[PDB]
């Protein structure tokens, strides 16, 4: 509350530790559904139905251009681009597949670099 504060976490290495995370997302095999905003021109039902398209392009741009207030929003983010992967596709898929893996992969990185 006023003048009663927790001792301050340092926040400093956040800002490029998230860029690695990052990159490590961008390189996965299993990033091609993700890398680029889907195509609302081409792909029916997606504009109307996912009311917040989230993309790593994009995720990396708002990085890049300090649009993350912190931490939190930066995961709100990437968690977004998976809980739309599984709102538009099947388990049973090979996108809906990739968007499991890749949700497993950055929750790992998460919990191991910040928690």
């Amino acid at each position: 509350s006023m003048s009663v504060k927790k001792p301050k976490r340092d926040d400093s290495k956040d800002l490029a530790l998230c860029s690695m995370i990052l990159t490590e997302m961008e390189t996965h095999e299993d990033a091609w559904p993700f890398l680029l905003p889907v195509n609302l021109k081409l792909v029916p039902g997606y504009k109307k139905v996912i009311k917040k398209p989230m993309d790593f392009s994009t995720i990396r741009e708002k990085l890049s251009s300090g649009q993350y207030p912190n931490l939190e929003t930066f995961a709100l983010d990437v968690r977004l681009v998976f809980d739309n992967c599984e709102t538009f596709n099947e388990d049973d898929s090979d996108i809906g597949r990739a968007g499991h893996n890749m949700r497993k992969y950055f929750e790992k990185k998460w919990t191991d670099t910040f928690k």
